């Protein structure tokens, strides 16, 4: 099973023989034979290569430009073109999975890739390659921006072929020109609008374990394609969406503000106040149980893996727990508890926290936003563990050493933790013997965390933005794209096509000689070389 | 004291711990004083295990640096402002704040950003005071406590492509530790690699030798 | 310079002494050239012993880092790994981590 | 007298034309007369170019190497190599003025120095051109450390000429030779030992105008030799000396701590701890006298400008106004005043920081000094100026809110200077009217002062720490090396033998015939190529 299905003209291939493979087929050797063997496979817990598990592909995946061609253009045995493995995976499909993003790989493949797209136009011209879909439903522009491959990826966006009856292949065309200026078109067919798996959702719609989402949205018609649906319509509904939060948590905050403060909830109506405090309440759980349906209608869509809930679109997350402490308050407050208030103020905290979901939108804010993302999850969880050994390290030696009132394990802690804050009493305590102890205790206390540690995490945060400063501008624009596309499904649901973005315009013709229409999106470009 | 000092203070708090017990069998209220600061250290040896997490790891070397080759530089001239600035102070004061730790508590509050400033009115040329202190907190707390930060940022600059190095050696010696005192009996079970047929010695005999493999993929040079 | 001159003497000692193991040979001080470098920190010549690999035939017993197959972009490199780990008296990874700084 | 004395020679040179000059010198024109024009003097309030004062130096300066060499090598008329003009300066001394430290102007002028020093000893054999002069009693060597002049101070120290018969103008030696490895003296006559002008005392003794002191130490010879004075003897007369100012500013501190508290000084002698505080009373004076002394002994022996006093040697200064200040404790004292205290409390804080003077002599506590210098002279200044500003104008608006008692211009500014080290009341007075006006007035200088302007003060010395921390190695080498200096003037000072830095050495021979010897430093170089 190692090697199984594996023939002699995978060996000639293998050893990069192009006489050697043509006595084979001369021969009559199976071509279109699979080598099904684990060797073969992707297998990530064992080595191995994975080049499409048949004989043509092993030529394209080896830089075997030739023996493509002789297994194609020859007399004897035609390979298959359009051939599948078990997987489903197209030799297209084995071409973007050997890609793996190097300098080197990314002109082997992307060339590979055009020449075996060249050929099967000349050999089936009725034949299209790229929309065969492998097992999984996947194309080759959707399985290449899946798996993160930005070299191969940018090439088929912006993929020119120059020879007649090929140019259809094509996907960056050209309006007119002048002197400095060209104008030139993008496909964008299988971009924004898809069956399935559109380039823009797949990479928007990640794990974040793919190598290159943030680059992968800098590829020339995504950022100017995800821009203009910025510009056109989704600006104005993010704001809108941006100015009933703000509403909805100001209305929210004035029904908890003049809450009563009598005693077993509900509470009676009187006066005049208490209905439009009631009213503000009711809009209030109204805009809890919107978050609430919204969230499930998040999960139940997207179906989250439970760890792309945490460290990405945790904001669902947060916009979702804050709805269960304002379902919880309901529940609490028709209960005749008190603890109502103590879920509302959480409720209330979060709320306003949740407002820092909308500072994507504005470039300026979501960079900042985006940076203090990177601080928590890289500066401030590993000051905290030091920080919060040393607080209970130092708490409880002190704590021991007080006698009969700070003689308590969280009095202590409390009283250490103000010298974080600037509001250390050093003498907070007499309440001891060994009055030394409690001096060197407070004095290493403080220059281990205070001298040392929070100075050196303001030296850490400096070396954490001077990396990320560049990068950071593509990790907002990636969290305004998802935005993006989230409020394209959310809003129009109805028609898809008040947004459609670019227009259905004639660039070619068909091998065949039909009118083919592309919905394409411009850009103009000016060069004052290459005259 | 510079490498292995983990050593030094793992055993450190093990003589704080029978010292505790030499005392509390003397009778002694003193066991107490070596019982907190065996409880303090135990709790600060907690940090000899952030190697082995990578992050932790080299979060603890940098640490280790900026004592070595930043906080060090600073206590000495801080202490020198410190004490310098103490017995001037401490001997306008008169006939209470009129003792040499009372004012070097009192300079050093100011450190932590709960400086009085009017801690004591018991002297004479008020005038003198004030500009005692102002010197002080511009010297120490505008100057030097922001130039710290300063420094820190620089050592982190140097040092943060290196110590993921400091960390992998600091890692390395606990992996050679640990293999040492597990075994210890057959050294067999962890031994890595395997026994490979590589070649033939020259005089025609097979030679085996314990092989560690590595796969590489090369997509030049075919 | 030095890890070419220790070449050719160790290719020259396996032409003129066939049976003779040259970096098995320890000094007063107990340490073999393999150890010397780790001890002394010639990181330069250090990567060169280790990952040592003798083109040449009735010399390539010498090597130290070997190959079990290859592919058209994938192949498999073995490493002697021998006094690397384990040793008599004085391992790489010994000497290399229980320095004096 | 803008171009009095040019003669028709001068032309031909600064056309740079070698038919023109031999036709002139074959018609008898004169060689050796001088421009004394103010537009080829230095004279730096108006433009023009000095060359020499001499036809001989144009040729010279303005890289005509047959021209110097015809003007030198004829039979005609022989030009003076050893020429001066009014000011003195040799043709050796105006290539010293006209180089100005940039790549090509090294090359330049360290160039035309060697071939007229080539010229020189086959010319004039008994002649020694760079032990000459000029009416400042410069001579090249002093004058290129003086001016700044690194590109050919770097070149004259480290000579070696490959010619026989002028490898006795050299300064680099040889003693041997390995496989890689070679020994190589140096000369180092006129480096550390001179008559009038050492390399290492114009150096050190500059104004902290000359543009490359810290680097003109880094020249081969001259790091190596104030190094090996340090280890020889400086070093252990250095930390005698923090040791005995150690000792006796402790003495200091506890004849000031046990002060007696009673009126009318001078105080009687009781008990036998008076007499123990009298004589660290006496030893106090003592060690106040000596640092007068020293003031003024370093008055005279350099003779500041009252600029390179307060930015450079404030050190000296400092020292000098402690003990200016326990002078003042003596005066005070024995005139029965209690203003004594606060002279000998201002006394005691400055000796104390004058503690900070033996950070040299430990590297790395000498960067740290540099650099804390560097901060005080270059943003510590700036925020204090603006500080200042703010912190006035803010306390001068809020206590002329306040009514009828922080009722005053210095309660007002001390409760705002709190806020600077986190201590800020923001409630300390009531006693006003228009409590909006208040709080606006505080919470605009918290801002202004605490959130942007001490957290941009980090921020700043971030920068400056990153600029200056190549070069503080160097500020700090060169405050060493004016205390080495410094130690040996002092100490010696009766033979000048035991600390006589290298040996003397046969080097080669006189043209003469006759044996050299120089006081030589010995430096031992590896080189693995050029074999
Ligand atoms: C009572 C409420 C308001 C507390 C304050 C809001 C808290 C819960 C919010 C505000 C900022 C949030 C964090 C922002 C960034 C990240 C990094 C991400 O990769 C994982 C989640 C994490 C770590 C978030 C966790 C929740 C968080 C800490
Ligand atoms: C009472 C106890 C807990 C005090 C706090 C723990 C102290 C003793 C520990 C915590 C961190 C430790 C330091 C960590 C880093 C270094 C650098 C190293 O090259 C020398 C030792 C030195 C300088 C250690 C000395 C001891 C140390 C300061
Ligand atoms: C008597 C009390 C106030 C003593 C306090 C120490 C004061 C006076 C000392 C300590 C550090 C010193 C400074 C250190 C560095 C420099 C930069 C230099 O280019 C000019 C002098 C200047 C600005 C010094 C001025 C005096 C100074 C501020
Ligand atoms: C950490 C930032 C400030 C943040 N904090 C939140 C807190 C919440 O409670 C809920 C949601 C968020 C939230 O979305 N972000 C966030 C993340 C990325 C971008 C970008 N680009 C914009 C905003
Ligand atoms: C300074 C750090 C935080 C530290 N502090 C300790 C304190 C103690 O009291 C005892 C031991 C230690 C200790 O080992 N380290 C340390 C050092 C290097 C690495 C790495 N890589 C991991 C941890
Ligand atoms: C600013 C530093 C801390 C300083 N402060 C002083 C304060 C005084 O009151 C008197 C003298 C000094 C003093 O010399 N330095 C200083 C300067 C340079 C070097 C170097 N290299 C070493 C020390």
């Amino acid at each position: 099973s190692y090697y199984k299905g594996q023939t002699a003209l995978h060996i000639a291939i293998e050893r990069r023989n192009m006489a050697l493979v043509t006595l084979l087929v001369e021969n009559g050797a199976d071509v279109q034979a699979a080598a099904h063997g684990d060797f073969f496979k992707k297998t990530k817990g064992r080595p191995g290569f994975y080049f499409g598990e048949l004989p043509l592909s092993l030529a394209a995946c080896t830089n075997q430009l030739g023996i493509v061609k002789f297994l194609l253009q020859n007399s004897w045995q035609t390979a298959d073109i359009s051939a599948r493995d078990s997987v489903g995976n197209t030799v297209l499909h084995a071409l973007v999975e050997v890609a793996d993003n190097t300098a080197d790989n990314t002109k082997f493949v992307t060339s590979m890739y055009n020449e075996i797209l060249m050929l099967g136009a000349k050999l089936h011209p009725t034949l299209k390659l790229e929309e065969l879909t492998n097992k999984k439903g996947m194309t080759p522009l959707a399985l290449a921006a899946g798996t993160g491959k930005i070299g191969v990826l940018a090439y088929i966006l912006q993929r020119e072929i120059q020879e007649p009856e090929c140019r259809h292949l094509s996907r960056k065309f050209t309006e007119w020109a002048y002197g400095p200026v060209h104008s030139s078109l993008y496909d964008l067919s299988c971009i924004d609008t898809c069956e399935k798996n559109s380039v823009l959702e797949v990479i928007a719609y990640s794990s974040s374990e793919t190598p290159n989402r943030h680059d992968m949205l800098l590829v020339e018609p995504l950022n100017r394609l995800l821009q203009d649906k910025w510009d056109r319509f989704v600006k104005r509904i993010f704001y809108f969406n941006f100015l009933v939060y703000c509403l909805y948590m100001i209305i929210f905050t004035m029904a908890a503000y003049y809450r009563p403060v009598d005693g077993l909830p509900p509470f009676k109506m009187e006066k005049t106040g208490d209905y439009f405090r009631v009213t503000g309440e009711i809009l209030s759980v109204l805009g809890g149980v919107y978050f609430f349906f919204r969230g499930i209608q998040y999960f139940l869509q997207r179906r989250p893996s439970m760890k792309t809930l945490f460290v990405d679109s945790y904001s669902e997350m947060l916009f979702f727990l804050q709805s269960l402490f304002m379902l919880a308050t309901v529940v609490l407050y028709f209960s005749h508890l008190k603890e109502y208030v103590a879920s509302m103020v959480f409720s209330l905290a979060l709320g306003w926290t949740n407002m820092l979901y909308y500072t994507r939108g504005f470039q300026q804010m979501g960079i900042y936003a985006v940076m203090i993302e990177k601080m928590i999850l890289r500066d401030l969880c590993r000051f905290m563990f030091v920080y919060i050994v040393f607080l209970f390290g130092f708490s409880t030696a002190v704590v021991t050493l007080i006698e009969d009132s700070y003689n308590s394990l969280y009095s202590t802690c409390l009283e250490l933790f103000k010298f974080t804050i600037g509001m250390g009493d050093l003498e907070f305590t007499e309440n001891y013997d060994f009055k030394a102890v409690f001096i060197i205790l407070l004095l290493a206390y403080v220059i281990l965390t205070y001298i040392l540690l929070l100075n050196m995490l303001i030296a850490l945060m400096g070396e954490t933005v001077n990396k990320i400063a560049q990068e950071s501008k593509n990790i907002w624009k990636l969290q305004r794209a998802i935005t993006i596309l989230d409020t394209e499904k959310s809003f129009l649901k109805c028609m898809r096509k008040a947004f459609r973005s670019g227009k259905l315009l004639q660039v070619g013709y068909t091998p065949d000689g039909k009118d083919d229409y592309r919905w394409c999106f411009r850009v103009d470009e000016v060069n004052w070389t290459t005259w």
